């Protein structure tokens, strides 16, 4: 045949896309490492990004007051050290309750990590946490829970993530709720990712962004409070302190938050 | 402060990218499934891209002929079921030569898959294949080689990638090659990712563009030609060939093609 086809794999026409509003809200105290990590994690999308930070009401920051009459398309809330409080004893409560309620209605998909997680589960979905007799500490291996979901995109069936936390939530607590979906557990983990609401709210317990060097040093400063600790599972070679950390997790966190961005966070129509 | 500051990660502007040249070389008698397979993962890029199909000269299929004035951005040399031949006993051996020489002048980076990848080692740099006792078959750990190298960008330390081979180059006759560097390694199935001159070639002796099924299917091809083939191993659940294969190698499989074409088919200037 004298005339052959190519195929063409179209370019992404992402060009003429509406830029996606975003937001973090840091309840961090070491609030610079968390901040470079997640912008970091966020760059994994062609599309640009309008970042908004936030912080408590007890310069690039911005408090809720500023933003309760706006809508965003995403939203961050990390983290805190405030796990073994009950949540009611932690000083912003009532503010972080007020943000959460505005994010039902003024976010598209709000993303919350950890002790962040833990208080969005409990107050939109009254799941409680739980106190463990030794810190869950490293990276462990999860499985996916269900397929064809989105925020799953080119998961592996198995995949690692870290965990470091001395709270729970149990997963028969989750099972319970109708509007809640389990999208990756682990044996030994336990709960890490869970969907509500169709997106409306992601929940990753685990610290899929944290970067390479991240347990190391909670390890060192932990054991230089004299805390008893042990050594992170499953990060350290031989569980030797002083070698370089082994890295297993890097891939799923980069998928995790790219699948956000991508598909939750940005809605066509 | 009255005016604050947002943070916006650019998007990426490959709107106006010209189109990258693509060619596949398809050496397989099985032609589909691995047309297939392949074009599934060069989806992984925002850019677009022009797939010319080709095969050996023993309707959208060329041959060399067509293309040896032409110059392309990138080739792709599948493998193929000749393994256990000595390079030159293969028919085609003079055409494929032709081709490999071509893609040195004409192509600027060349992947090869599985025995493409030993034919592109042998012509090449001299690396010799050697049989081994038992099939080389399954999913296998491997581990990252080299730091700050663009095609393992986003790769975790240790990874999975698929093996299917009863033959094999070896780590010692890839080392004492200058122009060769090793990229990852198994402890148990040895060689997979090999780069040559700078990504110029780039070397995948596992085939990490399998699909989930892909090794189920040659098992029980084989099991029924009667041949004594072990189950793939760290595929099946308990080695049970009835259960559902599990899939570890997804997201470096994706990662691989996405850096080969987005760092080394495409360049700037």
């Amino acid at each position: 045949e004298e005339n052959i086809f190519v195929m063409t794999k179209e370019r992404a026409e992402t060009q003429d896309i509406r830029a996606l509003k975003i937001a973090i809200l840091n309840l961090m105290p070491t609030k610079q490492e968390t901040e470079a990590q997640l912008l970091r994690l966020i760059g994994n999308t062609p599309l640009q990004l309008d970042v908004h930070l936030l912080h408590m009401e007890s310069s690039f920051y911005k408090t809720f007051r500023d933003i309760e009459n706006e809508k965003f398309d995403g939203l961050i809330i990390t983290g805190a050290p405030v796990e073994t409080l009950s949540f009611e004893e932690v000083d912003y409560w009532e503010e972080l309750k007020r943000i959460m309620e505005y994010s039902k209605t003024n976010v598209t998909s709000t993303l919350h990590i950890c002790w962040g997680a833990q208080a969005g589960l409990y107050h939109h979905y009254g799941v409680q946490k739980y106190p463990l007799k030794e810190k869950m500490f490293g990276v462990f291996e999860h499985e996916v829970r269900e397929q064809h979901v989105k925020l799953l995109q080119g998961f592996d069936e198995l995949f690692f993530a870290p965990h470091s936390r001395h709270t729970e939530v149990r997963e028969s607590d989750i099972r319970e709720v109708k509007e809640l979906t389990l999208l990756a557990n682990s044996e030994e983990a336990g709960v890490h990712l869970v969907i509500g609401q169709e997106g409306r709210q992601v929940f990753a317990l685990g610290h899929s962004e944290y970067s390479c060097d991240t347990l190391k040093q909670e390890y060192e400063r932990d054991r230089d409070k004299g805390l008893n600790i042990d050594v992170p599972k499953n990060y350290f070679k031989h569980d030797n302190p002083n070698e370089k950390p082994l890295v297993r997790w890097r891939s799923h966190g980069n998928l995790l938050f790219s699948n956000w961005l991508n598909y939750y966070v940005y809605q066509e129509t």
